């Protein structure tokens, strides 16, 4: 049975863990894949952790983590949400430095992305196998979300980009049945920046807040109807979420394009709540450290600076990453509403830590009907590793 | 379908072993987690074991376990019974310094309560996912029972503690439906002390031996209906059976108040049998080592001390540690009443022994319609370990 | 549905293998229980190898195998047949340094003995589940099969032994359906001995073939009826197959009484064809090494010499061990008939060998309708290991 | 229910990537079995990777890889497509140092092949059990595909060998339902040598491309029918696809009979594309380097020269070896076709490196609608490995 998910995004105070890996903790003696970009996607049964393997484990000399992002040996695998990435538990994904997964109430549809640079190729499985395939249209590392993708009435949304990452590049929304491309489009954003897409179901659309690696450190913003027509622009409050950004008194609010001035980004994600919107950010305004989700009132659809809520789930003398959401399916809360969630990676390694390697571990939150005492669980463990003194 | 667990405890004359982990002995080669407070719940299905993790493995550096108890690394993970708590076996079930488990026929409902200690969090997982919230209500280390709850007819209940360790806090008895909060209740219950609740269905009622950690050397026994009225007091057994506490020839029974004038405790847990019992404690008064348990003719309803059985299952010459209480449903026993069963922790390392680290294993006994032999099924692992050396 | 289990045994030319584990060999870097006495029994799905624990690890200091067999740290546990005994696929059957198991078509019941060796008690598992109890009844190690138990249309049965190992001790049959005894039986023995029982079904009744450990270098055989009337006394064959024994040519068939004059034993199997009968035993008249099976013409029920058939499966430079016999179930094999199958287990370390502990791994045969060619496919680990030179 | 696998091969214009296993990267410090020869069959619910065995485990002392190719410890088993052949995710198949496997949409049907060169025994498995047997009939190492073998039906069907690899030998075809021998044919190939094929379905037939090892630098290929009535001969395709092999260009065509007059081989595959072939084969004329694979127009069925495609996936500083075919099928896909995939091995070690032992790991690539652009998923561990300086 295909799931709805045409239901409205839960108001939510507050967000209370899910789940915490502690896989770089675990990873000190157990067998654990080296990794970035954990991410969750939720099936009626269980929500599963998906993310990016080297090919390698920590504490292994292979761990060398100076021979590339987008090697030949990256494979997006998944274990069940809060179990670490080890190898033992781990079900095979897809050949992947780069990709999405969700499903649709019968299977799991993910997308892994391989090959050069030049001609990436994006293979989309369905059910366990390889069902359609997406080429490079504009040759330079094609590329998506690094989050869970969406999912309603059977059809399966994402957004892809290929391009230049610091400069004006392509973004296009492909759509699938059963793994079977059915519909894309093109996405007019001149000016505008989209990278690694956060996306979620709310009232029947897709809602997406993603990256702007250009000239924003506010978000870009993406609505997304069935039948791939589309609003674009940026998350109208006045207050930045990108990393790196200004402070928050020195930025003026945009409903229509980049402001800040400033390059670079780390993926990150947002909530609408009618016209509010929970909004996470790192702490530093220009480290991947500590983490913050903040309510704005009327910050979806105004340059409201009208902060009412704020809760802290990573404190600022630890280190965090990327962050994405994802819905918990009807048929596992038991709420006539899709409760919002997300995940905050955790990176320990270089280049901030001396030692060889870089991996992260996460923790994974999920929104309630109440307010949430701040508090931090971050990653924990010690740096540096034996192979660290090698 | 919604488990009744409505019958009686089997009256039993003894215990016969169900499983042993020997955690802590594979931990000195495998991949195991250093844990406290392991237990056992069952579906009607399978028992499985719960525990605490501290996100390290046994002859890890990250074993350090000088690092905090109510740590931001802790959480509530499962293995079948009788299986370590390794991570390749492990199912995640929440972010938990302290936890309760239990089914109600169709899914698992966990408790995981993390935060600080001045606003604590407990989650209610259902299903594998967070479907409630139950905040600190009086700002001082939220908790409950670290042993199985229980389910009749679709609602589960367990208790809950918030305040002072070694003074008057207060106690609470949540009740819940499918994962979601449906009636709470507040003990009335001064110059008494209730934590770490050992529970179990009997004749339709929850009845909960627990601990005083204030000034009672006896039990603080509960009996919680549907309506969530309730009586409470202590075990009237005059005989005490907490950790510390004097020797029987100096102690006088109660129903009504604590008895001993001692502080301290640890976690056990006691059987109604008609107006007998059956007491499980620690060999030694002063020690968590050695156990036994003892069945007290009339010790349900008169300060009697009338010992009629004892049987021991860990001599005093081996570490002991917290115990408690679930049951077998009839769906798996095949009886017309409830089987009941304990289990007991058995905690190696600090602060009694010359290591780095604690952790623990366990044994599972259940009630028989024979009398069974006393032995000594202790943890048995040689210390120190190898990082015990470093 | 309960597994009939009333055909007759295939009439067999020779034996398939069907497994090797390769447990200690994997075991020399791999995550594998130090074991002795694995063996199988099938469910109408899969066959199992079950095996006792000594709650250790290869290549771990707690591989000290000076330290009891009958130790308060043995588990029965079970994986997949072929499989190796490791803990990450292990799951949990019994507190047991002693036991049995067999399926009945619906679930598994396994017998665990523990306890002490003045008073051990033998607990019933059945679907996960303690059901019922056999306490010792001659107070002197309680004991039985060390194989595959036997279930016919949903009773099953199985052989305990409690008294003296080289003399005169008690022998008993014990039958239960769903887990509880519904019949027992003493077998009246005198002169005889019997230990460690290796049964199937053939034409609706049990037949065993065991070991006699006070006089006899033949094999003591055991047929059951429902009832649990049955005829007992010694393989008729004319050729001695128990370890150790004397030669071929200076022994004398009995169907009646122990033959060869010798003590000691090791545990072995058979199986009727009509009136002949497939023997295995060790290739070594003194030693646990090689291992043969041997078709006698008529050795079932005359004092027959005449060898009409002789297969090898370890050659005698390498070492053996136990053997037992279990049968493939109906429901998997697709035949009108029981085919009849055996393990045979390989000890390596002590006494034998030079190192600190002892453990075993096995291989499994099939009976087929062709005469399979002699090989070897001994365990093959290289010895001493690791922790051997420490 | 039986799968039909009566369906048309798909046209496809290149290979997306399915999956990458990375075994000897992760087996750096994961427990990894030492293997040659992995290979992929699918049912309908899931495609998993066989592979043999070695008993033993990477960066262990048993990893004396100079102990055997048919050595007694070798056995079959398989995980998920993708996953490493670790031993906690390894399912048990067979004893075989040759194998082939195969799933008729009910049940998986293996076949080992262990036993002395002099004499082998197959055993053929089936549900996870043995169900019927081939004796060597030939006396010469008895052999088969090790690849995956096909199912039409309900009728599964596999081809073997025994005789001399480098001289005339003789080649069998056997036909088998639910594990059991129902038909099988000599194959008249007088001048021919057949080895080691890679079949599929095609048109409710198995094609097979194998391996010459007698004088061949072209490929046999073998058309089977439900009958076993067959064609047999070479890959029409006037360019050569074994090695070693010499020049394109001084090389001829045949349909009939072996070109190159060349001994040695390699194991590999094709897929018929109406009267067109892909091919693949190594980039080095003279050595198990890089990897390609090439569509000839009308290669199939004439002398053609005519290369209309060329895809890389392994570039020539790198190892590959062997090669073999599977199909998708229609239930797993969703295609009206049956879609054409491969996996290729990737041998590290002895001989070509400097190291005690050789394994190998697999990429699994499946056939698409679209050109797809050439890269190098190479193996990329390095060399030597830890044991590798004892
Ligand atoms: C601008 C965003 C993309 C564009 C290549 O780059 C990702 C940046 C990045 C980071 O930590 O910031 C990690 C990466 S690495 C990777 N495998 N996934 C990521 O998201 C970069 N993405 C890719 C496809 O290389
Ligand atoms: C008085 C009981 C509680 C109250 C905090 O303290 C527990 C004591 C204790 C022990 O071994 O005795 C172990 C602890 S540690 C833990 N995670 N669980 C426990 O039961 C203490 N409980 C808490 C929530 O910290
Ligand atoms: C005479 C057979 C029994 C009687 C105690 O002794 C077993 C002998 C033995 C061996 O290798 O020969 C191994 C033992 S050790 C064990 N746990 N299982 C065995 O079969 C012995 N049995 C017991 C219950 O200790
Ligand atoms: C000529 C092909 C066969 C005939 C024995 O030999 C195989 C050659 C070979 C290789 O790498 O080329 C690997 C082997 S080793 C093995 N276990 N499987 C193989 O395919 C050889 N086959 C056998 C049954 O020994
Ligand atoms: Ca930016
Ligand atoms: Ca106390
Ligand atoms: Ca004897
Ligand atoms: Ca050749």
């Amino acid at each position: 049975t295909y799931m709805n998910n045409t239901e409205a995004i839960c108001d939510v105070k507050g967000f209370a863990p899910f789940s915490k890996d502690n896989g770089i903790r675990i990873g000190s003696r157990g067998h654990i894949f080296v990794i970035r970009e954990p991410f969750v996607s939720c099936s009626p049964i269980e929500c599963r952790t998906f993310f990016l393997t080297q090919g390698s484990l920590l504490n292994d000399k292979h761990s060398n983590g100076t021979v590339k992002d987008r090697s030949p040996f990256r494979t997006l695998m998944s274990v069940e949400v809060g179990q670490s990435p080890n190898v033992y538990q781990a079900r095979f994904e897809a050949v992947a430095w780069s990709a999405t997964a969700c499903h649709d109430g019968k299977k799991w549809m993910t997308v892994g992305v391989t090959g050069p640079d030049s001609k990436a190729v994006a293979v989309i499985h369905y059910g366990g196998v390889p069902t359609d395939v997406v080429n490079s249209w504009a040759g330079d590392i094609l590329r998506t979300q690094e989050s869970s993708c969406t999912c309603i009435q059977g059809d399966c949304y994402w957004v892809m980009t290929d391009g230049p990452a610091n400069r004006q590049a392509q973004y296009r929304i492909y759509k699938a049945n059963q793994g079977r491309i059915i519909g894309q489009a093109d996405i007019s954003f001149n000016g505008g920046h989209i990278e690694e897409c956060s996306c979620y179901p709310n009232d029947g659309k897709v809602e997406c807040v993603c990256r702007d690696n250009w000239t924003g450190t506010n978000r870009p913003v993406l609505v997304i109807s069935p039948d791939l027509s589309y609003r674009v622009g940026y998350l109208c409050a006045g207050i930045p979420s990108d990393t790196p950004r200004g402070e928050d008194a020195q930025f003026t609010g945009s409903c229509t394009s980049p402001m800040g001035n400033q390059g670079y980004g780390v993926k990150g994600f947002g909530f609408r709540q009618g016209t509010d919107v929970w909004m996470g950010r790192t702490i530093s305004r220009t480290s991947r450290s500590g983490f913050e989700i903040l309510r704005i009132k009327n910050g979806w659809t105004q340059t409201s600076k009208e902060q009412i809520r704020k809760q802290v789930v990573v404190d600022n003398l630890n280190w965090s990453g990327y962050s994405g959401s994802f819905t918990l399916p009807v048929e596992l809360s038991g709420k006539d509403c899709l409760v919002p969630c997300f995940w905050v990676e955790m990176i320990r390694g270089k280049p901030e830590e001396k030692t060889i390697w870089t991996s992260s571990s996460s923790i994974v939150m999920c929104g309630v009907d109440y307010e949430v005492a701040d508090w931090s669980w971050h990653d924990g463990a010690i740096l540096p590793f034996d192979i660290d003194k090698m």
